């Protein structure tokens, strides 16, 4: 079984331990973050989006003990003092966010891990792994960057409509749902001022960490579409509006057949397909990462059309995380 | 000055009214639905969404008396009845999304109108007219349709594009604001079952009329465009999310150009254009039926592009009702 070591328990770091209980082989032996284990417990016992944690939770002695397991509690404001090596483990997932690049993200190998899996875009060139996209190109390294939410959404569905129609050119936009980095009334946000505004009144038009990321996990692709957001007040799940240019003329029924066919076989368990009247709250706690919206997409003739991709920004992503992790480790 | 009677005092009606009080050519005389003048008034007086109304509202003798002028309330199941004449109305603003045709419509005329504004898609041939991009079309004929607000905001956009550069083809997405037609918590919608899912909980895949309707009121665009919807989870201001590809070649910077241009000059009043961070909230009581925002589009290449536009779902239509009403009555 993997030793992995948790840096960072916002909403990423939450679920992705919570989405590895469920797991075998790997599992959570420390937590690393400015807050301690009675408080660090309870965020993990109640959750406004996806409920009561399934297992139990005691904080003894300043760590925790999680439906048994006894997990490491530390604080620490400088990676490199972790200590990883004392608990032992083997990879890292780095979701403070502010070590996102190899320089910063290092300072975990050298406090005692081998390697090292960033639960956000590389802010630098380190490599960008999204599974059913392009893990098989994984090459040993040891500090890898598993892309954003709406990468790891766009990029499945991206790559089996080039692999069967090949994509001219196309354009998204993902209606994001609001995150933690917004703000509840009018407030400060000097690098992104619409971002700002009220998360919970307003249709925010943002920019999105998938836009050209795919061009970089799928190089095909590259420059050959980019994106935007619209951050609207839902509290998770968001879903890409995918317009595309198609080189191999295909109709509908042809893309729906095409991608049901991945969603089953090669792509399994992280693309999805659905046929049924769907909305964003279905898919609250949705493990694939992408679910083709079948009814929902339109066709303006054989070369040209509007594709709808869900996804739980949170659980998806975190999961595939673990499955990154795991991926490295082999 | 023109006569106006409204039937249905639905979103539309309540707001058509409170915008004509600014007018001079246009005067409500009297308002037609199955409420009385007291709860009628108070719809009048409060609104969640635009504020308390601005001027006096008294409801003396079963009839309302707005800012001094009284208006004549009534309750007719069926409009053949609604003795229009008596009150002198000239034309109708149809607001009740009931009688949609031509027969329906006709009621009107029979009653003691001259002519009748459907406030929405006709379900009939009734000619859809939309300012600045057909209203000069108007042929006299006595009962029209100002089409929906989602077409009334893309209606003018793609003209200007399409003129200045030739759309070939594009597809489009509104997020859209919830409507009363909506259900607060997961309830029956036999017709539209994302739709009757709850409200404020969901972003809700959608159809639109503006689709194809456009294809209509802007025959050279036939076929060429067509579009979706999500609707979330904000009371009011929606916005269209148009991607279209050019025959002549433009550069973003051209595209912004040619719209504030047309803001400017041939279609002030009716296109908008901006510049600034803007969400939306910014556009709560806006009266333009679609605001560029030139920082959210974005250009793929010079014939590949994503544009953006807003409009209050409410205000800017309601607005553009009555300039239809004077249109047809000049
Ligand atoms: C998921 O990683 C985030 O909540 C959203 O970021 P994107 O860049 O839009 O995917
Ligand atoms: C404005 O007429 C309505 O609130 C929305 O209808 P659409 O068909 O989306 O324009």
């Amino acid at each position: 079984t993997i030793k992995v070591g948790i840096n960072g328990f916002g909403r990423i770091g939450r679920i992705v331990f919570r989405a590895a209980q469920k797991r075998s082989d790997i599992e959570i032996v420390a937590i690393n973050d400015l807050l301690d284990a009675d408080y660090m417990a309870y965020m993990l016992k109640y959750d406004s989006t996806h409920g009561r944690f399934d297992g139990t939770v005691e904080v003894k002695d300043g760590h925790l003990i999680v439906n048994g397991k006894k997990i490491r509690v530390t604080a620490e404001r400088d990676p490199a003092n972790l200590k990883w090596d004392e608990v032992g483990v083997d990879v890292v997932a780095e979701a403070t966010g502010l070590f996102l690049t190899d320089e910063t993200a290092r300072k975990h190998i050298t406090a005692g891990a081998k390697k090292v899996v960033m639960t956000g875009p590389s802010k630098d060139n380190t490599p960008m792994f999204v599974k059913g996209a392009n893990f098989d190109k994984y090459a040993g390294q040891d500090i890898v960057s598993n892309a954003s939410c709406t990468t790891n959404c766009l990029a499945p569905l991206a790559k089996v409509i080039n692999d069967n129609f090949g994509i001219i050119e196309g354009l998204m936009t993902t209606v994001h749902a609001t995150t933690a980095t917004q703000k509840t009334v009018d407030g400060p946000s000097h690098k992104d001022w619409r971002g700002g505004r009220g998360a919970s009144q307003n249709i925010i038009p943002s920019s999105t960490g998938a836009a050209k990321a795919v061009g970089k996990v799928l190089p095909e692709l590259n420059g050959k579409l980019t994106g935007m957001a619209f951050r609207v007040p839902t509290p998770n799940v968001s879903v890409v509006d995918l317009t595309v240019r198609l080189e191999k003329a295909a109709t509908y029924e042809q893309i729906k057949a095409a991608v049901k066919a991945a969603a089953e076989g090669e792509m399994k368990g992280v693309l999805g397909y659905t046929e049924d009247d769907v909305v964003s709250t279905d898919f609250n706690g949705e493990v694939c990462t992408s679910v083709f919206d079948a009814k929902a997409g339109i066709a303006l003739n054989d070369n040209f059309v509007k594709l709808v991709s869900w996804y739980d920004n949170e659980t998806g992503y975190s999961n595939k995380v673990l499955d990154l992790i795991a991926h490295i480790s082999k």
